[PDB]
């Protein structure tokens, strides 16, 4: 067969380019959470020691609406909720890095105003907007220190760890800048036929990936194309 290589672009490997595998969350084991599927017509390389690295994993935790008849303040602890060095709005916000409040309202979702957010203890306030009747109507996603994450290419166990870190050092360390920084181990080749899977490792913490989960990847890397 013949092999057609283009030429090498800049290209951001990040969040929007992994899928959720469908698998559900267990407590103390690694399993894997999202994926990234090489296309069959794209080659991807990650450097060795690249810093241009940024990755902010959320866990959820899933609450009662009150079937309130007017909004009002709602508290819920968040256990191993953390503080990262992202740049954050003033609080009230419907919009923070670290925390992101969901309510069904009949069968619409819509994101919730958060109006405190106590890292010491792990509660966060937020309006609970009127009508919620859902057991499980408010869904919250936070930045939280519980575990380890791992990437791997696997192959199609023939899958190798390429990065690997806990979510305590992941989501404190920087960015802006050096001296603690992270950098990526190795050279890595992303061929057609791999994926780059996202491994998760927490104990307490659930992590599930869906449209309301707001996880942030964005990693440096070079593309091309390649046609057989």
């Amino acid at each position: 067969a013949a092999v057609q290589v283009g030429g090498w672009g800049f290209a951001w490997i990040d969040n929007e380019d992994f899928s959720p595998t469908g698998l559900a969350w267990r407590s103390g084991e690694y399993f894997a959470l999202a994926q990234m599927k090489t296309p069959e017509t794209a080659h991807f390389r990650i450097a060795a020691q690249e810093r241009r690295l940024r990755i902010y994993l959320r866990g959820q935790k899933v609450v009662n609406g009150r079937n309130l008849s007017d909004p009002d303040s709602r508290t819920v602890n968040l256990p191993f909720l953390m503080q990262t060095p992202q740049g954050a709005p003033t609080l009230p916000s419907t919009y923070h890095p670290d925390v992101a409040v969901w309510a069904k309202v009949g069968s619409t979702w819509q994101p919730c105003v958060i109006t405190a957010i106590n890292y010491s203890t792990g509660d966060v306030t937020f309006t609970e907007p009127a009508g919620v009747t859902a057991s499980d109507g408010i869904e919250i996603y936070y930045v939280h220190g519980d575990g380890q994450f791992r990437l791997r290419v696997a192959r199609d166990d023939s899958a190798a760890t390429v990065f690997n870190q806990s979510f305590s050092t992941m989501h404190s360390v920087d960015q802006n800048n050096v001296e603690t920084m992270i950098a990526w181990p190795q050279q890595v080749e992303l061929v057609p036929g791999t994926r780059l899977v996202l491994e998760v490792f927490t104990t307490q913490v659930p992590m599930v990936w869906n449209e309301r989960s707001g996880h942030y990847i964005q990693i440096a890397a070079m593309g091309r194309r390649i046609e057989v």
